[PDB]
């Protein structure tokens, strides 16, 4: 089930405008219920893909944003509004490992997902994503503040070819990438 989300994740991705610089990169953020679960039992929370909404945003930014947007609040206070239920947990699918540090010095994504956990709401769990960031990792901060992460491996050369459309590297980038499995 996994891989079907990041082959949902890979779909949103390639709706993100190509530009020579961005990666284009889709999210899913799933209500899942605790235990032995159903898929079928899964609900879809919200999606999101690189540049979506205004500006320089990423696909994780968008999802938690369409939410908030949604709720009448700006995305930094959507963790007051995600549902937190005693019986289910947040997941998000991501193409690519959510992103540690930003060039722009824009909050990075791990930090959007880690601030989903305050007050009394459980926020985002765990990560699911297809690639590590090609090129202080992103999964080990999200380790550190304890969100559980996993790496769904076999999409690898898909996504990073969505990913890095837009660029003229992009033959040597995903090579590049492949080399480091
Ligand atoms: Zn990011």
């Amino acid at each position: 089930p996994h891989a079907k989300y990041l082959r949902e994740c890979l779909s949103l991705a390639e709706k993100s405008p190509p530009r020579p610089t961005n990666f284009r990169v889709g999210a899913i953020l799933v209500s899942r219920k605790e235990g032995d679960y159903k898929t079928e039992d899964d609900r879809i929370v919200s999606t999101g893909y690189t540049m979506e909404l205004a500006g320089n945003t990423h696909a994780e930014q968008c999802c938690l944003s369409n939410y908030a947007a949604v709720h009448s609040v700006p995305e930094d206070r959507v963790w007051e509004v995600l549902p937190s239920e005693p019986d289910r947990k947040l997941v998000m699918y991501v193409t690519m490992e959510p992103c540690g540090k930003r060039l722009s010095g824009n909050l990075p994504c791990v930090q959007r997902i880690i601030r989903t956990r305050q007050g009394d709401r459980k926020g985002i769990q765990k990560i699911y994503f297809g690639v590590k960031e090609p090129g202080s990792e992103g999964c080990q901060m999200l380790t550190a503040a304890g969100i559980d992460w996993q790496v769904v491996n076999g999409l690898e050369r898909e996504i990073l070819e969505v990913a890095v459309a837009g660029h003229e590297n992009r033959e040597e980038e995903v090579k590049a990438a492949l080399d480091t499995l």
